[PDB]
Protein backbone atom coordinates (compact mmCIF):
# COMPACT_ATOMS: atom_id res chain seq x y z
CA UNK A 1 0.00 0.00 0.00
CA UNK A 2 1.85 3.05 -1.31
CA UNK A 3 -0.31 5.26 -3.58
CA UNK A 4 1.49 8.11 -5.34
CA UNK A 5 1.97 8.04 -9.11
CA UNK A 6 3.42 4.62 -9.98
CA UNK A 7 0.22 3.38 -11.63
CA UNK A 8 0.67 6.07 -14.27
CA UNK A 9 4.26 5.09 -15.07
CA UNK A 10 3.58 1.36 -15.34
CA UNK A 11 0.59 2.16 -17.55
CA UNK A 12 3.01 3.95 -19.87
CA UNK A 13 5.34 1.11 -20.84
CA UNK A 14 2.27 -1.14 -20.74
CA UNK A 15 0.96 0.38 -23.98
CA UNK A 16 4.49 0.91 -25.27
CA UNK A 17 5.44 -2.73 -25.79
CA UNK A 18 1.85 -3.23 -26.95
CA UNK A 19 2.05 -0.54 -29.63
CA UNK A 20 5.05 -2.32 -31.16
CA UNK A 21 3.87 -5.93 -31.03
CA UNK A 22 0.52 -4.70 -32.33
CA UNK A 23 2.13 -2.66 -35.11
CA UNK A 24 4.09 -5.71 -36.24
CA UNK A 25 0.95 -7.83 -36.38
CA UNK A 26 -0.90 -5.53 -38.76
CA UNK A 27 2.13 -5.44 -41.05
CA UNK A 28 2.86 -9.15 -40.64
CA UNK A 29 -0.71 -10.07 -41.58
CA UNK A 30 -0.67 -7.76 -44.60
CA UNK A 31 2.32 -9.50 -46.18
CA UNK A 32 1.22 -13.07 -45.47
CA UNK A 33 -2.38 -12.36 -46.50
CA UNK A 34 -0.98 -10.60 -49.57
CA UNK A 35 1.09 -13.66 -50.48
CA UNK A 36 -1.87 -16.03 -50.79
CA UNK A 37 -4.27 -13.66 -52.54
CA UNK A 38 -1.30 -12.28 -54.45
CA UNK A 39 -0.33 -15.73 -55.69
CA UNK A 40 -3.60 -16.52 -57.46
CA UNK A 41 -4.05 -12.85 -58.37
CA UNK A 42 -0.73 -12.57 -60.20
CA UNK A 43 -1.10 -15.94 -61.93
CA UNK A 44 -4.52 -14.79 -63.13
CA UNK A 45 -3.04 -11.70 -64.79
CA UNK A 46 -0.84 -14.08 -66.78
CA UNK A 47 -3.54 -16.51 -67.91
CA UNK A 48 -6.17 -13.82 -68.48
CA UNK A 49 -3.66 -12.27 -70.88
CA UNK A 50 -4.86 -14.88 -73.37
CA UNK A 51 -5.76 -18.23 -71.78
CA UNK A 52 -8.50 -16.60 -69.71
CA UNK A 53 -9.38 -19.59 -67.54
CA UNK A 54 -7.30 -19.79 -64.37
CA UNK A 55 -6.91 -22.96 -62.30
CA UNK A 56 -5.49 -24.49 -59.12
CA UNK A 57 -2.14 -25.52 -60.60
CA UNK A 58 -0.66 -24.32 -57.30
CA UNK A 59 -1.96 -20.81 -56.62
CA UNK A 60 -5.08 -22.23 -54.98
CA UNK A 61 -3.47 -25.37 -53.56
CA UNK A 62 -0.98 -23.12 -51.78
CA UNK A 63 -3.57 -20.49 -50.86
CA UNK A 64 -5.27 -23.15 -48.76
CA UNK A 65 -2.63 -23.62 -46.05
CA UNK A 66 -1.45 -20.06 -46.69
CA UNK A 67 -4.43 -18.12 -45.33
CA UNK A 68 -4.93 -20.82 -42.70
CA UNK A 69 -1.30 -20.39 -41.61
CA UNK A 70 -1.23 -16.68 -40.77
CA UNK A 71 -4.81 -17.12 -39.55
CA UNK A 72 -4.09 -19.22 -36.46
CA UNK A 73 -0.68 -17.53 -36.27
CA UNK A 74 -1.79 -13.92 -35.83
CA UNK A 75 -5.01 -15.18 -34.23
CA UNK A 76 -3.03 -15.98 -31.08
CA UNK A 77 -0.53 -13.11 -31.19
CA UNK A 78 -3.09 -10.40 -31.94
CA UNK A 79 -5.57 -11.89 -29.47
CA UNK A 80 -2.72 -11.87 -26.94
CA UNK A 81 -1.24 -8.41 -27.48
CA UNK A 82 -4.80 -7.08 -27.47
CA UNK A 83 -6.18 -8.86 -24.40
CA UNK A 84 -2.88 -8.07 -22.68
CA UNK A 85 -3.07 -4.44 -23.81
CA UNK A 86 -5.74 -3.49 -21.28
CA UNK A 87 -5.16 -6.45 -18.96
CA UNK A 88 -1.46 -5.74 -18.43
CA UNK A 89 -2.48 -2.11 -17.92
CA UNK A 90 -4.39 -2.88 -14.73
CA UNK A 91 -2.18 -5.90 -14.02
CA UNK A 92 1.03 -3.87 -13.84
CA UNK A 93 -0.57 -1.14 -11.72
CA UNK A 94 -1.98 -3.76 -9.36
CA UNK A 95 1.31 -5.68 -9.18
CA UNK A 96 3.43 -2.64 -8.35
CA UNK A 97 1.47 -2.27 -5.11
CA UNK A 98 2.40 -5.65 -3.58
CA UNK A 99 5.82 -5.24 -5.18
CA UNK A 100 5.75 -8.09 -7.69
CA UNK A 101 8.00 -8.95 -10.64
CA UNK A 102 5.60 -7.65 -13.29
CA UNK A 103 8.65 -5.94 -14.79
CA UNK A 104 10.87 -8.96 -15.43
CA UNK A 105 7.71 -11.04 -15.83
CA UNK A 106 6.24 -9.10 -18.75
CA UNK A 107 9.62 -9.59 -20.42
CA UNK A 108 9.08 -13.36 -20.46
CA UNK A 109 5.55 -12.92 -21.82
CA UNK A 110 6.12 -10.23 -24.45
CA UNK A 111 9.13 -12.13 -25.80
CA UNK A 112 6.97 -15.27 -25.87
CA UNK A 113 4.20 -13.79 -28.02
CA UNK A 114 6.84 -12.22 -30.26
CA UNK A 115 8.67 -15.52 -30.74
CA UNK A 116 5.51 -16.70 -32.50
CA UNK A 117 4.61 -13.87 -34.87
CA UNK A 118 8.32 -13.23 -35.42
CA UNK A 119 8.72 -16.91 -36.27
CA UNK A 120 6.07 -17.61 -38.94
CA UNK A 121 6.03 -21.40 -39.25
CA UNK A 122 4.30 -20.86 -42.58
CA UNK A 123 7.44 -19.28 -44.00
CA UNK A 124 9.50 -22.44 -43.54
CA UNK A 125 6.44 -24.67 -43.96
CA UNK A 126 5.84 -23.76 -47.61
CA UNK A 127 9.53 -23.16 -48.26
CA UNK A 128 10.47 -26.65 -47.06
CA UNK A 129 7.23 -28.11 -48.40
CA UNK A 130 8.83 -27.71 -51.83
CA UNK A 131 12.60 -27.29 -51.46
CA UNK A 132 14.87 -28.64 -54.20
CA UNK A 133 15.12 -25.06 -55.47
CA UNK A 134 15.95 -21.55 -54.27
CA UNK A 135 15.03 -18.01 -55.28
CA UNK A 136 15.30 -18.30 -59.06
CA UNK A 137 13.66 -19.56 -62.25
CA UNK A 138 13.26 -23.20 -63.25
CA UNK A 139 9.77 -23.69 -64.65
CA UNK A 140 10.28 -22.18 -68.10
CA UNK A 141 6.63 -21.15 -68.31
CA UNK A 142 5.71 -17.50 -67.61
CA UNK A 143 4.20 -18.67 -64.32
CA UNK A 144 7.67 -18.72 -62.76
CA UNK A 145 7.42 -14.92 -62.76
CA UNK A 146 4.52 -14.65 -60.32
CA UNK A 147 5.78 -17.62 -58.31
CA UNK A 148 9.36 -16.39 -58.03
CA UNK A 149 8.29 -12.79 -57.46
CA UNK A 150 5.99 -14.08 -54.72
CA UNK A 151 8.57 -16.37 -53.13
CA UNK A 152 11.10 -13.55 -52.77
CA UNK A 153 8.62 -10.79 -51.92
CA UNK A 154 7.14 -13.19 -49.37
CA UNK A 155 10.17 -13.63 -47.10
CA UNK A 156 11.42 -10.21 -48.19
CA UNK A 157 8.54 -8.11 -46.85
CA UNK A 158 8.11 -10.53 -43.95
CA UNK A 159 11.61 -9.74 -42.70
CA UNK A 160 11.19 -6.12 -43.78
CA UNK A 161 8.51 -5.52 -41.15
CA UNK A 162 10.09 -7.67 -38.45
CA UNK A 163 13.48 -6.10 -39.19
CA UNK A 164 12.68 -2.80 -37.44
CA UNK A 165 10.11 -4.20 -35.00
CA UNK A 166 12.85 -6.58 -33.87
CA UNK A 167 15.40 -3.87 -33.09
CA UNK A 168 12.77 -1.64 -31.49
CA UNK A 169 11.38 -4.48 -29.37
CA UNK A 170 14.88 -5.05 -27.99
CA UNK A 171 15.18 -1.36 -27.11
CA UNK A 172 11.70 -0.82 -25.67
CA UNK A 173 11.61 -3.91 -23.45
CA UNK A 174 15.19 -3.02 -22.50
CA UNK A 175 14.54 0.52 -21.26
CA UNK A 176 11.18 -0.71 -19.96
CA UNK A 177 12.45 -2.63 -16.93
CA UNK A 178 15.00 0.16 -16.55
CA UNK A 179 12.24 2.77 -16.39
CA UNK A 180 10.38 1.04 -13.55
CA UNK A 181 13.63 -0.04 -11.88
CA UNK A 182 15.50 3.26 -12.18
CA UNK A 183 12.37 5.41 -12.10
CA UNK A 184 13.60 8.42 -14.12
CA UNK A 185 10.27 10.23 -14.29
CA UNK A 186 6.50 9.85 -14.63
CA UNK A 187 3.90 11.21 -17.06
CA UNK A 188 0.12 11.49 -16.75
CA UNK A 189 -1.76 11.03 -20.03
CA UNK A 190 -4.63 8.67 -20.84
CA UNK A 191 -3.30 7.95 -24.33
CA UNK A 192 -6.23 6.47 -26.24
CA UNK A 193 -5.30 6.28 -29.93
CA UNK A 194 -3.73 9.51 -31.20
CA UNK A 195 -0.18 9.65 -32.54
CA UNK A 196 0.71 6.78 -30.20
CA UNK A 197 3.62 5.87 -32.48
CA UNK A 198 4.87 9.46 -32.66
CA UNK A 199 4.71 10.18 -28.93
CA UNK A 200 6.49 6.86 -28.38
CA UNK A 201 9.41 7.58 -30.70
CA UNK A 202 9.86 10.93 -28.97
CA UNK A 203 10.25 9.19 -25.61
CA UNK A 204 11.79 5.96 -26.91
CA UNK A 205 15.34 4.66 -27.30
CA UNK A 206 17.76 6.43 -29.68
CA UNK A 207 16.76 4.69 -32.91
CA UNK A 208 13.00 5.04 -33.37
CA UNK A 209 13.17 8.84 -33.37
CA UNK A 210 14.41 8.53 -36.95
CA UNK A 211 11.20 6.78 -38.01
CA UNK A 212 8.94 9.00 -35.91
CA UNK A 213 9.94 11.98 -38.06
CA UNK A 214 9.94 10.22 -41.42
CA UNK A 215 6.35 9.05 -40.97
CA UNK A 216 3.38 11.39 -41.39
Amino acid sequence: DEPQSQWDKVKDFANVYVDAVKDSGRDYVSQFESSSLGQQLNLNLLENWDTLGSTVSQLQERLGPLTRDFWDNLEKETDWVRQEMNKDLEEVKQKVQPYLDEFQKKWKEDVELYRQKASPQGAELQESARQKLQELQGRLSPVAEEFRDRMRTHVDSLRTQLAPHSEQMRESLAQRLAELKSNPTLNEYHSSAKSHLKSLGEKARPALEDLRHSLM
